[PDB]
């Protein structure tokens, strides 16, 4: 159910339920001893953690199956290599991170986008994927849960017909969607709208998630020693445990799946077995393939070679690897040894604080900065030669010193700069913070319980990174930005001069993003505008911007041109509509197919309808006639005005733009503004007038007069309107979409009827260019919709 | 491996195994006493057995989603009520029965043939649906039997790595196999070369085959009274005694599910229980079955309404419900009753000779005779009124009762006269028979050991069953069938008069059918000839005389208009070629697409070829010049002659039919035969001659003028050549194929170049038109087409 958390309470009651889970894993480990677990991993039959090994390499293999099927699925087939990476390196974050910055979604765009699909398609592949998953994941819990309710149903004390039961609702309930979902008909269940695909592709879907959840509740069975249940027995268990674990979006599932299983077989068999089973699946099946991940790009760095997809996704692997190292650091600098250096029960607090540092710079290296890096390097050296004076410890040593190793490989990758502490804070990274902290607590609670100042210095670190993570431009400006909008590109940005629009700046002077502020979100208005150069460097520049005032960086009417580098900056982009563009060397005024504007125009030539070539100085002829027809296009819509789209009743910026007039032979019934620049490369309008001398038989030649001007200045082509998203588009859609896609056509067909409808703009038989919404810091584009809405309105 | 068992030892190998199978169950149920298993099944909480009847449902819906998967694959969508009848009524019998007559084959064909399908569909649709059945029995009982070495090792006393190996092992060979048939890649794993569908067909059919075992393995495992086992210890069981008993071709996989479920079991669970839930698995999963799908036929034959595919399907349904019926008739009369009827050891004799002779009659019924509809009725009468009067015993009475019923009802269906005794013999039936009687005299040592005349009696009805089953025309018929070859239409049965072909008739006169006869079966000609109305009367006629010397009624290039009423007699077709077939009113001698034609001709017209005319009495011109160029013709091919295809040196028949000549302007260098009708509907010709005249420059028009005469004359259309089968149907082919399909298309390109290529024919631009071979008994056409081919050599 993505799409749906619209909330802060969400942050807060992931790490509620974590703090529960928590709480009842102390509660069901009472008797058992610290020094016990450590016995059990140091006993464990390396046979079993090889086979282990062998069960997470099948599972990942289903994982890339996954992807595969969904590439398969909506017709894009990507090359086999491209596809292994990019989700063994998307689970591997998956299954460790759920955040916005970190999940499936931002590494399937961030190595989608550079690997060719289109930003409408990877809202397909992510969102089959998903529902492949938790719909996989229900069919198959519900039927091994329903072959056995007796193999697991005493080891809880409740009867084998209630747990039976149970599965049996779940089936139904799928079943009853499948048959809802047979050809077609999409099946509103709630929010979310499922539309299920092919019968044949659903069950090879279905194959690949149970071999994927066989394989993976196969790496903690053969690390559970001699259990009193088979299996499939296991299996059931394991199926609820990761169906609650990925439920309640706890960063890898951390603590519902621990107290979930340590609930379930601490009356079956020894706790310190499931802990240290638990501990060792965490492991091998969470890490493991992460240094795997990171070891296949950086190898492929230094020496068949796919160092662009490596580039796009380095930093989130190592930003998803530097949490983890940050919960082993904390956790391990809780646990004690006898032998410390009291380098002068604080003496290990340097330890837990180099790694609530070194998450922090885990947040850093996925917005991809500098002194994440620095911090990050350093943190890990610091922590390299004070952990290695104490024992050799393989495992803490050499997995922190492939960190320390990865890291300075990835130097050349990235120098972009920002400070690393003045974000301020998403939703997902202080329940990282917050975990990693009541989970320390939890260790610290749980060790020192059979034999604090160290427990209080964790709690005020964290507190104090609380509190750290606490902690209409002037007329040259304006006329700067004018000037950079007459001496390059895209005409669109003639919006410029009508202010109540923030205007950043590069250091090249000559490129500019022009802000809007609605609610905890701060937008932009067309395309970063200027030479080709200085756009990628200001493109990062407008998000470290908006998150330096704690905001999230929503764009609106992008380029597809412009994703190669906007899905770098961690910027999900969403269709939104398409923008119709006639051009003008290629085009006759009857041709074959275009006799009917000839038509149109010769119902206005026997009016004898004519236009203005008005100049930037001719306002005070025509200003109170613009006034009372101003009226009356307000009084075609019922007095209800939009900022953020058109231009206003403006003494200035109406005039400022040269533009063109309908005529009552003279006397002016309706106007239009017409939007060029200096490089005479492109041009354009936004608006068109409603007049009481006008009718349907001429909404057109105002326009079309304009259409003919814009042919005769000798411009390559012509930004007319931007039409909403066709029907046939509103068919080509993915499984998991709820009100979000909705309100996005419903922005469509509320937005864009003021100028005219897409029939409208097909009636000048345009060729189509699709325009996107940007949004920053993986969180719903209902939320950035909205605040680009009521910006307009 | 359907077509590769080419014998009679799979006849007595098959009740070989059943006899192991037999006295290893005696073996393993000594010390278990026949009252309890009376005992377990009076005490067996109906709850269980209603929760028996609902997986049953539920394996059978499965069924029905094999068969509609499988027509979903090649292309042809049939409609849902008249799939869910022919794939419920035909595991049914498949459960049931694996003989020729009574199997998955002959009722697909059956009911396929009657409802749309093409018979090389149906060879595709069924065998899909066994590689279905095969391939993914193998591929889940390899899966559970993977997962749990542990809860079903023991029981047995094999350590857990050897059962968890050999499912490896069976595990690697499939994926194997699905990775050699990735995409198309016929991989030959020996006789058998399967090519694997795709993987979103494989995938769907994999959830449907494996929901078909595992409901019914659950409605085994809910009738075990309490086992120490759960549910998929007893999958793996189970998919291991399916997997072997359907393996060794007994009738439903009796004996060696039995005993592999007594061999595993009886470690684990009280025997009593065993037999006493696989007695009622038998009954609730193979005979209730049968009575719904007798019970949907006749309720709506009394009455939306099927009674097309009921009249094709019933007998079949009532062969295989009669030979369960008699299996149980023997089994309840061998085990006694205190009071017992001594109408004057030897009093319960009737009811097993009963039972014997409703099996024979279910043989008869099968081949849908009279006399088995007399004895199979009144030996089910007798049967009621001598069980009726012991007991009420409503599991026997209402049973067999039903079948009373259900065989009045369909006595309007069938009235076909035929000797019930006099056809010899059947590689299935006697296995039927001998299974019933091993069956029964394991059931006599099983009952009789804790507590004879009936034995060596019904040893003796069984020896006398046994030999009871061991127990060219003149020149009048050969000119009345060429006066029927006049006064009726398909001309290609002008090869009437050259003799070596056995010629019967119809009682009406006015049809025949012309025999040839091999090895152990003898063949047919072309198609039955005469009216439409006398046809279907001869069709049965004819396998009738054919199993009345106990043979085999193959046939050879028959239209597919006789299909719908040849595929009723218990004849599976197959797809042998085309037959060139050139409508003479759509034809122009250039037109656009004849010209080659034309220049081919004008190649001899300036040699000025010519051509003859001549009578069936001008032979005395012509002969010796006629014996040279055959010479010369016999030494194109170098020294072999062929029957049953040309005409051979012969004085009659090549003067026979009105023969037409190439030229040395007047010296006979080449002829060729030409074949008419008197009512002037169709002609042909047969043979192309070769001379030491003509190059591939003239290898036309001797038989372009043919064409062109043929023209002139007034028929409709024109018998040329037969074609082997092309490449892009030798594409579309279906899994299990093996070495028979591949002889089809040796047989293809060896015995029809003789006249011309594929392409040669093509050359004509002919309309072609299929002919098939059908077969007997359902036996393999490699034996059929050999049967064919040492007949023509
Ligand atoms: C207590 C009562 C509550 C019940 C109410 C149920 C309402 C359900 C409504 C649906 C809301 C879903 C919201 C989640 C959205 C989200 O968060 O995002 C999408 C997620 C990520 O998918 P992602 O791509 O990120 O993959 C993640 C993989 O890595 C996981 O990782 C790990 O946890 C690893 N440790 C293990 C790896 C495993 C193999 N790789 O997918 C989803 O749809 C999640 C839906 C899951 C639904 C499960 C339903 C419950 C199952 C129980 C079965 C029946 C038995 C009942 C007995 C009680
Ligand atoms: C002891 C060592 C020997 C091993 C050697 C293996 C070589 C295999 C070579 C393959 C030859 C196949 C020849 C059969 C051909 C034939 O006869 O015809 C095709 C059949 C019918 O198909 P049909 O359409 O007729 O349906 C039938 C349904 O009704 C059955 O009925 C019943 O029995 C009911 N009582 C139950 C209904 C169940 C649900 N409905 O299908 C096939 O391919 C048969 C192939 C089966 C292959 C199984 C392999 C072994 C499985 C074991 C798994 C691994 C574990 C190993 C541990 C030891
Ligand atoms: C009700 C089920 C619902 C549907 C789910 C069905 C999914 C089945 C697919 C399972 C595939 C993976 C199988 C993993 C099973 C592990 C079995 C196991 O326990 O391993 C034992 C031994 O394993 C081996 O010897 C090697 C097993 C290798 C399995 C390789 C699988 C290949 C076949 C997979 C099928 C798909 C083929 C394509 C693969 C890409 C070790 O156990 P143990 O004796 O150590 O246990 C005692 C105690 O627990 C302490 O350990
Ligand atoms: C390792 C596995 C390999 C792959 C195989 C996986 C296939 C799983 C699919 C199974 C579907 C059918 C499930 C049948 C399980 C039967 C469970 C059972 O035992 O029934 C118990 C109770 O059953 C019920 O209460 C009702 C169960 C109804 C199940 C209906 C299945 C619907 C869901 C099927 C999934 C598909 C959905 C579409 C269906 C067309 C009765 O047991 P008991 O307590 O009597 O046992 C004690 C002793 O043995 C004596 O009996
Ligand atoms: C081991 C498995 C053994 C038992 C498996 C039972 C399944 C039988 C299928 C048999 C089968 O394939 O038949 C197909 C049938 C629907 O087919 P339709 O006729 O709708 O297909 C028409 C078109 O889809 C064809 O293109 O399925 C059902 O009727 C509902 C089954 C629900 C079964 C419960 C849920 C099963 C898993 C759902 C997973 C959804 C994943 C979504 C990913 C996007
Ligand atoms: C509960 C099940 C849980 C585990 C299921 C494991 C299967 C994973 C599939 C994952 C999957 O679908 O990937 C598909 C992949 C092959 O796909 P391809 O790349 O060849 O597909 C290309 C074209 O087929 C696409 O049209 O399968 C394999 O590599 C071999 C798998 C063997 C698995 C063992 C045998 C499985 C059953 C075979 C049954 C054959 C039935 C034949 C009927 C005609």
């Amino acid at each position: 159910l993505l799409n749906r958390y619209r909330a802060l309470i969400v942050a807060v009651l992931t790490v509620a339920v974590f703090c529960i889970a928590a709480y009842a894993i102390y509660d069901l480990t009472t008797e058992v001893r610290y020094d016990d677990v450590v016995h059990a991993l140091t006993t464990t039959k390396i046979s079993s953690v090889l086979l282990a090994l062998l069960f997470t390499g099948l599972s990942f293999a289903s994982l890339i199956f996954y992807d595969q099927n969904a590439l398969e699925y909506i017709g894009k087939r990507l090359p086999f290599p491209h596809v292994a990476l990019t989700s063994f390196s998307a689970y591997a974050v998956g299954n460790t991170a759920g955040f916005g910055a970190l999940s499936a979604g931002a590494i399937r765009y961030r190595a989608y986008t550079r690997l060719g699909l289109s930003p409408d398609d990877i809202t397909r592949v992510i969102a089959f994927v998903t529902l492949a998953f938790g719909l996989g994941l229900a069919s198959v819990g519900a039927m091994a849960l329903l072959v056995i309710a007796d193999e697991i149903g005493p080891l809880i004390s409740v009867d084998g017909l209630w747990l039976r039961l149970i599965a049996i609702a779940i089936l139904a309930a799928l079943a009853f969607v499948v048959y809802a979902g047979r050809n077609g008909r999409e099946v509103r269940i709630g929010p979310v709208a499922v539309r299920l695909p092919d019968s044949r592709t659903w069950s090879r879907q279905f194959l690949v998630t149970a071999f994927d959840i066989a394989a993976s509740a196969s790496v903690l069975y053969v690390l559970l020693p001699e259990t009193s249940i088979g299996w499939p027995g296991f299996f059931a268990i394991y199926a609820i445990a990761v169906g609650l674990g990925v439920l309640s979006h706890v960063p890898a599932g951390f603590g519902v799946f621990e107290t979930i299983i340590i609930a379930w077989l601490g009356s079956s068999v020894n706790e310190d077995a499931v802990l240290s089973s638990l501990v060792l699946y965490r492991v091998i099946y969470n890490v493991i393939p992460l240094v795997i991940a990171i070891a296949a790009i950086s190898v492929a760095e230094l020496r068949s070679s796919m160092r662009r997809i490596g580039a796009r996704l380095m930093p989130q692997l190592l930003s998803a690897f530097a949490l983890l190292l940050g919960m082993m650091l904390v956790f391990s600098s809780v646990t004690p040894t006898p032998d410390h250096n009291l380098i002068v029960e604080s003496a290990h607090f340097l330890s837990s604080l180099l790694g609530l540092a070194i998450i922090v710079a885990a947040r850093g290296l996925s917005q991809r900065l500098d002194g994440a890096w620095w911090v990050s390097t350093f943190s890990a050296l610091f922590a390299l030669f004070f952990s290695l004076l104490k024992a050799i410890a393989i495992v803490e040593a050499g997995l922190l010193a492939f960190f320390v190793f990865s890291l300075v490989v990835s130097r050349r990758l990235f120098k972009r700069p920002a400070s690393l502490l003045n974000q301020t804070l998403t939703a997902g990274w202080l329940t990282a913070i917050a975990v990693v902290c009541i989970g320390a607590i939890v260790v610290l609670f749980f060790v020192y319980r059979d034999v604090a100042p160290r427990g209080l210095r964790a709690a005020l670190g964290i507190s104090i990174v609380s509190s750290a993570i606490a902690i209409p431009v002037s007329d040259d400006a304006v006329a700067r930005a004018v000037e950079i909008v007459r001496k390059q590109g895209v005409a669109d940005a003639n919006l410029v001069r009508m202010g109540d629009k923030s205007i950043m700046f590069s250091e090249k002077g000559d490129a500019f993003i022009m802000y809007g502020k609605q609610g905890r979100s701060w937008i932009a208005l067309f395309d970063p505008v200027g030479p080709r150069q200085a756009l990628p460097d200001l493109i990062w520049r407008f998000v470290e911007t908006a998150r330096a005032a704690g905001c999230r960086s929503v764009f609106y009417q992008i380029s597809p041109a412009l994703l190669s580098y906007c899905a770098d900056a961690g910027l999900r982009a969403f269709k939104l509509g398409e923008l119709a563009v006639v051009n003008l060397a290629n085009f006759e005024l009857k041709g074959g197919k275009w006799a009917n504007l000839r038509q149109t125009a010769s119902r206005a030539v026997r009016d004898g309808l004519e236009f203005a070539v008005i100049e930037p100085q001719d306002i005070p002829d025509v200003l109170d006639q613009l006034a009372h027809v101003s009226d009356t296009w307000l009084a075609d819509h019922n007095a209800k005005e939009k900022s953020f789209s058109l231009g206003a009743f403006d003494p200035d910026y109406v005039c400022s733009q040269p533009v063109g007039v309908l005529k009552k032979d003279g006397k002016i019934v309706a106007f239009a503004n017409i939007l060029m620049t200096e490089t005479k490369e492109e041009g354009s309008v936004d608006l068109m007038r409603f007049s009481p001398d006008a009718p349907k038989g001429s909404m057109d030649f105002l326009f079309v007069q304009i259409l003919e001007y814009l042919k005769g200045e000798g411009f390559q082509r012509f930004n007319l309107g931007m039409a909403p998203l066709s029907g046939m588009s509103r068919r080509e859609s993915a499984p998991v979409w709820d009100r979000v896609g909705g309100t996005v056509f419903e922005h469509g067909e509320r937005f864009y009827n003021f100028k005219g409808l897409r029939a409208f703009k097909s009636k000048f038989h345009p060729e189509w260019q699709p325009r996107y919404l940007a949004v920053s810091g993986g969180v719903s584009p209902m939320i950035a919709l909205m605040d680009a809405t009521f910006l307009i309105g």
